[PDB]
């Protein structure tokens, strides 16, 4: 299945949301930009996964597919240092 990830919260906060999502080995992750772009994201570890060029545009989405079961995290980089983090649980 495909579950979709804000960037950017509807409150107006630097956040990805939701901030922790789990999901199951094979599912795919969707992005899409919400407010207070741009956004990027970077999966730690996993440059297969990662996304480094800026989403500008509200609506532009990219999407990962997540085949090993694990914890992931990631960020965005010109707001990581707002707390712009989030987490992945495959299953
Ligand atoms: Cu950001």
């Amino acid at each position: 299945q495909t579950v979709a990830i804000k960037m950017g919260a509807d409150n107006g906060m630097l956040a990805f949301e939701p901030s922790t999502i789990e999901i199951q080995a094979g599912d795919t992750v969707q992005w899409v930009n919400n407010k207070l772009a741009p956004h990027n994201v970077v999966v730690e570890g996993q440059p297969e996964l990662s996304h480094k060029d800026l989403a500008f545009s509200p609506g532009e989405t990219f999407e990962a597919t997540f085949s090993e079961p694990g914890t992931y995290t990631y960020y965005c980089e010109p707001h990581r240092g707002a707390g712009m983090v989030g987490k992945i649980v495959v299953q």
